[PDB]
């Protein structure tokens, strides 16, 4: 099980903290042209919300190689997926994590190095997707790149998978309240794709669009088109919350709708959805490495059909521990 | 139009800004036991989210008495409300707004200095309630103590009032996205009577209580039972959203509910309902002194009849203006 | 007379034309930015997250090519190569030199071969001459092609250090600042190959962070030059910064009389350039003020008479854009 | 043996907690506060915005009075009145003050009424004696019945003033520094009798603060005493200061030289206590971070060779929470 990681970023860094730290993967190779090979020594190794790492690895040569304890990682700079000679290295696994490869079409650029699979950070507009916990027996050792979809997208599945499994979904409108990432500003700046991006990112709240919820139908067909949402950007560095408000066919009080999900956090779920009754906020979840965490003193009910759920969600960090688990997932057929 | 405010603080200062600009209302007492004469003039004079004061006004004499140019205000420090002589020196009119007083029963203590009304600047247990624009017109002059809902709900409503006078609304769940107030914490403290408040606020999404939708049906009886919510708490200074989810009875696209609403807004409700349809975030309300700006952009719908409305509110300068306003319509009957 | 051109519409460049379009003594001819759309031009001046939606004005006519700021019709550019700019082709004598990436006295020179008469950078160089206003505007000399108004920093450093100088002589000084986030910072740890510090997430940290503004002041006040040197520390603000002085001086002095002297040169030579404050203010207090400089009188401290820390409030984006507006005005003039 | 009690448990107080209780020369014997009930203790114990949650126990038992720390079982008071706190009636021989509001000598004694044998200060006094681990810890007598740990900002200044001191000799020197916002403060702009702009709204504002470390110093280093003063900024952080040194030295130097002296003294008597790094550190590096004062090698600048500016980091809340638990253990010893 080698994996590289394309894109040096909050993710795949974090990935990479989670693969160096798992005993039955390793990190084989890291690309990165805007990162030079000691720089990545540096933001490696220390971290804004996660902290300073608490292992090792350090720059061994000139340009090419990492030493984590024992292990060599190689470090290339290459500007183009089809240049990078993930073969010769060996890494039969690729974590797409930069952001601009997520076109199934451009990720396989990945297939003409040395590699085996794709693992795409990201919802691809044309990739199978999976979402580890709800659909991630789906797979086939014949598809080549792959979806692990949105951090969004892998707080929603799990929490909605539940919720129609046992009483059934009409209808669903979901809000996220989520932090600020890379492509946001410090200050206001031109983002042409989308206006509200480049507004000041810790000083507003900021509306923003969000695909996870037309996402869920796509790895929980008894969902799809039941379900949309959008999103707020506010100012906290990481994790970010969900808030579904939907429509129950069969008619459930909250207790029951809440013991119903324990079970699951207890069972099948477990290590996916997380349940707590504690009065958590959101630093309470910060390397928390669920895909979701159930709040369940948060939610409210209307009626006995409508009601309203919160989970939580460490955007990266959670997100980057399903990214490992597909992978691995993955070379088991 | 004498007006008096007991607690001279966010509110207070500010709704002492909205009444000495005003030119048919006067400002003639202001009590606050925990600020001195002179430190009133500092606070009033700057102010981290509304600038500057751009008029003027000054400390006259030793504890009594501030001039805003030729108008004397009276300052007094009295901690307990039937001690406070708003006889002597005019102000039939007092606003509430101390946070510790919204017991019709306590607030009626007010009665007992020379007032003929009090304005409670925050929702009541037990005091008639009203919201300017949507039930103002339900008030008497035979009510002596009354309330001016919450900020939160004076957002609400009015878009609330306007979407089921025309489509009806079946059921309603309400999330807003909120700015700090002075009620949270700089950093992890105590707040026995809600937990998930003392976390520190601006480090934190945390979420939290809100009666407002339980609030709508107590000023809009046809609403009564059929709207509830919770709320975020996030990292603004000021200035917060509105998220409502609502079922509507009849069918309706959502273009066609976006100018049902532009037109109240050039209506009706012009000054209390705004409408718009650029890419605003927060900060482009700050010292907006409507109740209510609907965000057309913001919104979705799933279906015509399940639909996601967005309304940004200025907490604090929206929420101030119809205080003003609503003490203007009780002198008026 | 006095048209001004734009290149950069950024956070300087949108909001020294806030600064132009108010004035009467000078007009916005065009703007300049490939990266901004000419609609979405429109947007990001209308609205602001630090100074508000903009109140008088202003629309736009032409599919991609004309913006009317109420009824001065600007034009608009979206070119990436400056020497492509045909800044005369639309009267622009003034070139406003804002986008960050030319602060290079060969480098600004492309705004010439556009047709264009004088550019100002909106940011220190290496070698355009640097003028800071209220303390050595006059030695511009109608010769200079193309001159720099230096940075934020180095506007709220000089006039204060000048009156301490010039009334009590700096020997030797050392300055700090704590200073606002800016568009080069980074919301969440990524990437900054040049500063890497600064590549880390910007809200959540204090950053320690260079400046040169204590030794362009000795470029700009040949008195003081190789006689100070600082560090800034960035933190999670949006807008507004403080300069902190270390000072030893020659001529003895007490708090009181440095007060003083301040005040005095407050409403002298340097009124609207220098302030003076002696109110309990924080950073906020200074959204919006023009002045390059205004000193925190309660705030600083002394240690002898002769050893004295010095406190300047400003804010780096509408006092700066003040003065280059100010300074482009002096060069019409002389 | 070495049982210890909390007044207060804040943000000190439930920190020197999470360290009392990881350490196995030391005891946890129980816990005062007014205002937090038994099980609201172990939330605000549990759950923490800065320094993660709690990785190892811990519940409570009795329906008001007892909680269990994995099996240790901690005493809890809500009790206003100091003397009225019945320490020694559960074994509690050294009470830590962490509450803020009794920081006099006979204002911390009302512990010892309560049978308590120590009461230290998480603050400094004007009265009780202070003293900084590393730096004069050994003044620290058997007499001494009250005691004070000073402050976080005096802890990072003082071991780092010293190696200055005591290898070049300091003359005369000036301290900023940019520190966190703490319990003190306002999330918006609200009232503050004592201190105005610390009412203002503390995650939007540079706010200048005033501090007396400067001169703390010279209590705790009598050969410093008058020679040092200082101020603070806070700023929007939630943890984590850093100080900022200007200096001058009667003993020449060069910055490599008193970078080497800074490490050398580093892993010498000062191990632990006065750290050095020569990365390119901002402040989320140094949360939980146990050292008094962290020098930072890469971010200091120097004007002459003696005239320099010196930059430490520390983290107020756990490097501070960290020394009283070890100031607390040599007064046992000695
Ligand atoms: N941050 C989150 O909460 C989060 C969560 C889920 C999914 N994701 C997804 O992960 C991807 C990256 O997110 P991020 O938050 O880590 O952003 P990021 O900006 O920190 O990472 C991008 C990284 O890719 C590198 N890069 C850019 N172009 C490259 C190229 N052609 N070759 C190699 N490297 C290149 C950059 O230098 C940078 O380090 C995006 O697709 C994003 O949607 C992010
Ligand atoms: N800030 C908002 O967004 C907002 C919006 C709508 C309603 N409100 C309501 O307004 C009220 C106050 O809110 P705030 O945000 O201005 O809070 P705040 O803490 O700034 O104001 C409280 C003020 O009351 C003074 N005070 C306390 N006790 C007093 C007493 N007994 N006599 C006289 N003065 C006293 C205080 O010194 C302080 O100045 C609350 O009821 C709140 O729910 C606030
Ligand atoms: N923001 C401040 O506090 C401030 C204060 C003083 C000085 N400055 C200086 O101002 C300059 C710009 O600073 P800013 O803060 O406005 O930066 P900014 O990033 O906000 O603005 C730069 C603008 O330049 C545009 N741009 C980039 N490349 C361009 C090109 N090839 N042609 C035309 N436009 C291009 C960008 O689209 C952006 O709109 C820098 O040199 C900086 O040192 C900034
Ligand atoms: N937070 C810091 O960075 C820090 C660092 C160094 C020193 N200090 C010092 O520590 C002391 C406390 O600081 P803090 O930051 O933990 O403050 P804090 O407000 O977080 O904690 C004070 C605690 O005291 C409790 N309390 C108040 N009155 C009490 C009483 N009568 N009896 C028992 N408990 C009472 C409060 O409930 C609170 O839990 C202050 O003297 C401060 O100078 C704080």
């Amino acid at each position: 099980i080698r994996i590289g990681i394309n894109g040096f970023g909050r993710i795949g860094r974090l990935v990479a903290r989670v693969v160096l730290q798992r005993d039955d993967v390793e990190l084989v190779a890291v690309n990165d042209p805007f990162i030079t090979t000691e720089y990545m020594t540096y933001m490696f190794k220390y971290d804004s919300v996660h902290g300073q790492w608490k292992h090792n690895e350090l720059k061994i040569k000139d340009e090419k190689t990492l030493l984590f304890g024992e292990k060599p990682v190689t470090v290339f700079g290459i500007r183009n997926p089809e240049d990078i000679p993930w073969a010769e290295a060996g890494a039969d696994y690729v974590v797409e994590s930069t952001g601009v490869f997520t076109d199934k079409d451009k990720a396989a650029a990945h297939l003409k190095g040395g590699a085996k699979k794709v693992v795409i950070s990201a919802p691809s507009k044309d990739a199978p997707m999976f979402v580890v916990g709800v659909n991630e027996h789906e797979y086939k050792s014949d598809l080549d790149i792959v979806s692990n979809a949105s951090c969004t997208t892998n707080c929603l599945a799990p929490l909605a998978k539940v919720i129609n499994d046992r009483f059934g979904i009409v209808e669903g409108l979901m809000t996220t309240v989520h932090s600020i990432t890379a492509t946001q500003k410090t200050v206001d700046g031109p983002s042409m794709k989308d206006w509200r991006g480049g507004r000041a990112a810790s000083f507003n709240i900021i509306p923003s669009s969000t695909g996870a919820a037309k996402a869920v139908g796509k790895v929980l067909p008894a969902l799809n088109g039941k379900l949309t949402g959008m999103s707020f950007r506010v100012p906290t560095v990481d994790v970010s919350v969900v808030d579904l408000t939907v429509r129950l066919e069969k008619a459930a009080t909250y207790d029951e709708i809440k013991k119903a999900i324990k079970e699951e956090s207890e069972g099948k779920l477990k290590g996916i959805l997380g349940y707590t009754e504690d009065d958590v906020v959101s630093t309470d979840f910060v390397g928390d490495n669920r895909s979701s965490i159930f709040d369940a003193k948060a939610g409210i009910a209307l009626s006995d059909k409508f009601v309203k759920l919160v989970s939580w969600y460490d955007n990266e960090w959670g997100y980057s521990s399903r990214v490992v688990d597909l992978i691995v997932h993955m070379s088991k057929a």
